This record gives structure tokens, sequence and C-alpha cells, in this order.
């Protein structure tokens, strides 16, 4: 049933996966002396590229191609609509691998037609904790324990075909190149993930929404009036009424992170991060890039009293494009990032990230399962969206685990 995916070093079936006990890699170890020199053959109309992300012309070229072509609702009703400073953001961590974002270009006119992009990260992804307990009562810990060192592998995201191209076996062309071009810089694991289902989930959990607007979310139909709001003489003044913020944050201390921050956030973040099984591991020059407020892309808090940092939250912008609407052309969500609780209940450092988004203008906050977010959903007034983000690793065998064992936020 898949042609592809059969061939690949992942698990292939929930039975498999249900009985796979420690973490560990799928494959035969290989060298980067095995793997071949040269890019994967590819159709003489085409041509691998390699975006050069300093320059803004690149940059351009991806934002297009995503613009028109990456991922849509169900009902085609919104498409995502990354900015270009946004994809520099993404695509250039500390020390990224620029050889790690494979394009395909139309010969004849340089047209980009497919995309691609890893990244960099430290992860933690030795056998989970639940499993470790199991291990214990078989005798068997020093096997659960050997891949616990974080390790340098490959973030996969951004993978588009244009519509023109699509359901002709490009996507596998791709993620063979992206394959090699990881291996030829001797990193064996991957880890994505998709709003589909492929072989196979380590992890899955459900999207969450939070109205910020309410009165625009339904004229673009995001929205609706639900049913129980019949019964009311004035559907969407209640609306409004029930979705209000406060204009100011209610945490005194609650101030934009500065650089200064950086060593406090980096500390509070990973102690927190710690307590999950899969979860990234930041530099100080990491939480400065993925954390430090940048126009238009991403907004971080801190609540600082008596001179320390205790608590912070952040969360990035992407609007996406209405493809039907007449009044609006464009939904501006805010999505939950990284944040950590010390000081004050994460409800209570949650609603300053609504309130501070409500502000400065966005029309809803969304959110997955991971982290901790399940423990804000009711008294924060999220409710749960359509379908399932799943977790994924290439070249990794890993026990199933809940979604709130997860802390990496993928863009
Ligand atoms: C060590 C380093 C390893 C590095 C690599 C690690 C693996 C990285 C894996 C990538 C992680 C990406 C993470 C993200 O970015 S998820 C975001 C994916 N992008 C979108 O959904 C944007 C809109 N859609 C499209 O652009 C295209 O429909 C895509 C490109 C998705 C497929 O193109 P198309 O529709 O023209 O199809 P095809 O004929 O070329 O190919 C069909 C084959 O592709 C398999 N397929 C379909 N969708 C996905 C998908 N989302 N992940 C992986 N595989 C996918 C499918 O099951 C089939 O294989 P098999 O079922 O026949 O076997
Ligand atoms: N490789 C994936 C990246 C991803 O997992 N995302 C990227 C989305 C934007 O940052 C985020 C997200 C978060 C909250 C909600 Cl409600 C929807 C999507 C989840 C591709 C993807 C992109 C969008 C969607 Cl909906 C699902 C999957
Ligand atoms: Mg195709």
């Amino acid at each position: 049933a898949h042609a592809f995916w059969s061939t690949q070093p992942v698990p292939q079936t929930e039975d498999e996966t249900e009985k796979i006990v420690f973490a560990g890699p799928m494959d035969e170890p290989k060298t980067v002396a095995d793997i071949p020199e040269e890019p994967y053959p590819i159709a003489s109309t085409f041509e691998w590229w390699t975006p050069n992300m300093e320059a803004a012309d690149d940059i351009h070229a991806i934002y297009e191609l995503l613009r028109d072509n990456y991922v849509e609702d169900d009902d085609s009703m919104f498409r995502f609509n990354y900015s270009e400073e946004f994809l520099q953001w993404a695509l250039c961590p500390p020390n990224y691998i620029p050889d790690w974002h494979v394009a395909v270009r139309r010969k004849a006119d340089k047209k980009l037609l497919a995309f691609i992009a890893g990244v960099p990260v430290t992860l933690r992804m030795g056998t989970p904790k639940y499993m470790k307990v199991k291990a214990q009562e078989k005798g068997e810990g020093e096997e659960a324990a050997k891949y616990d060192e974080p390790r340098h592998i490959c973030e996969i995201n951004f993978l588009c075909v244009h519509k023109q191209l699509r359901e002709k076996r490009l996507a596998p062309i791709l993620i063979k190149e992206a394959t090699r071009r990881v291996n030829r810089t001797n990193v064996w694991q991957a880890v994505y993930t998709a709003g589909v289902l492929l072989p196979t989930p380590y992890a899955s959990g459900q999207y969450f929404h939070r109205s910020l607007n309410p009165e625009k979310l339904v004229e673009i139909r995001f929205s609706g009036i639900p049913a129980q709001y019949q019964k009311f003489q004035n559907p969407m003044a209640m609306l409004k009424r029930n979705y209000q913020l406060p204009s100011a944050p209610k945490n005194s201390g609650l101030r934009e992170m500065k650089p200064s921050d950086v060593p406090q956030v980096r500390r509070i973040l990973m102690n927190y991060l710690d307590s999950f099984d899969v979860g990234p591991v930041f530099s100080d020059a990491e939480i400065s890039h993925y954390l430090l407020p940048r126009d238009g892309v991403v907004f971080t808090y801190v609540v600082e009293n008596d001179k320390k940092v205790t608590d912070f939250f952040s969360f990035y912008r992407i609007p996406s494009t209405v493809i039907g609407n007449s009044n609006y052309n464009l939904l501006n969500a805010a999505y939950v990032h990284y944040y950590a609780a010390t000081s004050i209940p994460l409800h209570q450092l949650i609603l300053d990230l609504l309130i501070v988004a409500h502000s400065r203008g966005f029309d809803v906050c969304n959110m997955v399962e991971i982290l901790d977010n399940r423990s804000f959903v009711e008294q924060l007034k999220f409710g749960a969206g359509d379908g399932h983000l799943r977790y994924y690793f290439y070249n990794w065998a890993y026990p199933k685990i809940k979604p709130s064992q997860v802390a990496l936020v993928m863009l």
C-alpha cells in the first residue's frame, strides 16, 4: 500500500510499533563513505537547487511556492502564508547547514517546483519514562539507557510540491535526496510532523484554537455562531462578550524579553523541557535565535520580579490566506511557542499571552496538545480543532508516547 514508505527505515505498522521497547536506530549502521557523492538521478527537465538563504530572491522564490502551494485546511478555505522574514528565521538557526535545504527547479525558466527543508536540532530521544519503568521490572535498564544522550539530528519541515506536479512521485525523490545530504554530514535520524497519517507515528495530538476577534472569524467562516447561541436574542454580542480580554497583562513584572535575559530563559526553559520524553536542547545562541523578539515573527515576554526572570512565554505569527472571502484577505494567527512557569499557574501565564496577542491584533491563538497545553484549554476557552498532528522519526525505533510527553514545537 506504500510503494515509497515501505522501502524506508521506519516502523511499518502499529503492531510493529507496539512491540518496540527501547529507543534506537532501525537501519544498518552506515558511514559517510558509503553514501553516493552525487545527487540522486532526476528527470532532464528538472535540476536540483540549493537555495542561498542570505539571498532575498532565493527567500522570495520559496515564499511564493509556499504561499501558493503549502498546507490548506480540509475544506480549502485557508492556506498558510509564511512570511519571508519568518522563513529566514525558521530555515536559518545557529549552525544551520545550507545543503540541507533541497529544492527542485524547472531548468528552462528556473521556476521553483518543489522544496524540503532540514535544520539541525539537538534532541533528547532516549527510551521514554514509562518504558524505562517496565525495563527495570524486566531487569533491562542498561539497554533502555543506551541512547539517552541528546542527539544532533535533522528536523524536516516545509515539504511542498507545486500543485501542477502533484501525484507524480516527486515527494519521494525530494525525501531521498534530503536523506542523502543529511547522511553525507553523518546524521542518521530525522524528526518531522505531518497532519496526515503515514507509517508510523510515535505520538499524535489534537489542535486547539482560542478566538481573539470572533467577529472576523465568523465573517471569514473560520468559526460559526454555535447552535446554542440561537436561543439568544443577539448571538454575536454574546460571542464577543464571551471572548473578551483585559487590555493589559495581569502579571506586573511582565515585559518583552531582551538579550540580557537569554541565560535565565535558557535555564528555566531547559529545566522545564527536561520533564518530557522527547524535547530539544537549546544553546544560549539557540535561545537567542528562537525566542528574542523579532518584529512580525516571534513575540516573547518574561515575568521579572526582584531582578530575576521567573516565567516566560513566546508565540509566533503566521498569517493564512483566506481563499474564498470578499471582505478579508488574511487570518492573523498567533501560535503558542515555548514557555515556562515557575511563579504562577500556567493558566495565569497563558492568559497574559492571549491578552498580548489580542492587543497586538491577532485574530486567534492556536496550539497542539503538546507540552502542558491541556492544563489550560478549558479555563482559557480553547476549543479542539479538526484532525490530528502526528509526530514521526526517520530511522528511530520508539515506543508510542502521549503528546503530553512531547516538547518539540514544529514551526
Ligand atoms: C536522516 C535524514 C532523513 C531525512 C528525511 C526524513 C523523512 C522526511 C519525510 C517528509 C516529512 C515532511 C514533513 C512536512 O513538511 S508535512 C507538510 C507536507 N506539505 C503539505 O502538505 C503541503 C501540500 N501538499 C503537498 O505539497 C504535496 O501533496 C506533498 C509534498 C505533501 C506530497 O506530494 P504529492 O501529493 O505530489 O505526492 P507524491 O506522488 O509526490 O508522493 C506520494 C508519496 O508521498 C507520501 N507522502 C504524502 N504526504 C507526505 C508527507 N506529508 N510527508 C511524507 N510523505 C508524504 C505518500 O504517502 C506517498 O508515499 P507512499 O505512500 O506511496 O509510500
Ligand atoms: N511539518 C508540519 C509542521 C507542523 O507540525 N505545524 C506547523 C503549524 C504552524 O506552526 C503548527 C500548528 C499549530 C497549531 C495549529 Cl491549531 C495548527 C498548526 C503545526 C507541517 C504542518 C503544517 C500545518 C499543519 Cl495544520 C499541520 C502540519
Ligand atoms: Mg508529485
